[PDB]
């Protein structure tokens, strides 16, 4: 493989090991990997990092009463680029009612961008992912990393 | 002001509100500033950020009982180098006794460079620096910020 495959694997492998922590400790997390679509707005909107990828880093930012916790966190690549963002949220029908925000607003952002957008619930420790309006719940971590490597 | 200048304030302020917040809660604390001494071979030890500064970002990373809580930031060229990384323990027998492992690491990386380290303390909210193998204890805010510019 070449160094940008290779660095796509090591940011798939942080991305996959931070959420399978959190959701084992019902970390509530919204995460959003920019694709084609640029998100420069929304990046705008929160704390500039600018950061390496790491899991640590990912876990930390969405500690619960922490300066960084609430809003999304938006990846270019293989950069955590700003957490504490702002998404649209969505109006869509087809979100199950009993979700709250951070599920609307990872539907809102794939409603007018190609990004994927992963959600922890912090009531049941269950991952989703936002794609194309679409909100595909309960995936499994077998589930979620193929679709990071499919991405 | 030029635009260096202004960018070291607002690092600075970065810095001084991030303290603020750990020493209220007496959340331990260990922060060196690369200075004209390279500190590569102790970057290297931790988890790669190359992020940018923030009080957020500062606080997140001091997170008690997280491994990214776990070691030094190393902060260099404006930026935050990389987190939880190693430090060299002094054995200066002129340390306060009561002081532990954290501020015996700052105290030991400045014997060996030029480098500022701000330590909270995790018992008491106080804050120190170590600086040319001394450690000057209980600072109030004003005489933090005075070290910081001076350096
Ligand atoms: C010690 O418990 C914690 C708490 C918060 C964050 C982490 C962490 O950074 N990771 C967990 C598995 C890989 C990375 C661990
Ligand atoms: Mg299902």
């Amino acid at each position: 493989p070449t160094p940008v495959e290779e660095a796509q694997q090591k940011t798939i492998e942080a991305i996959t090991k931070a959420i399978n922590y959190m959701a084992k400790r019902r970390i509530g997390a919204l995460l959003t990997i920019e694709r084609d679509t640029g998100m420069g707005d929304y990046i705008e909107t929160g704390i500039p990092l600018n950061a390496k990828v790491s899991s640590e880093l990912l876990i930390n930012i969405f500690i619960p009463n922490t300066p960084l916790h609430d809003g999304a966190v938006i990846m270019k690549n293989n950069e955590i680029a700003a957490a504490a963002c702002y998404l649209p949220l969505s109006e869509s029908p087809f979100i199950s009612k009993e979700l709250g925000t951070r599920h609307r607003a990872a539907v809102g952002i794939s409603e007018v961008t190609d990004s994927l957008t992963i959600i922890v619930s912090e009531e049941t420790g269950g991952v989703s992912v936002a794609k194309n309006g679409d909100l595909h719940r309960e995936l499994t971590e077998e589930a979620l990393k193929e679709m990071l490597e499919a991405e």
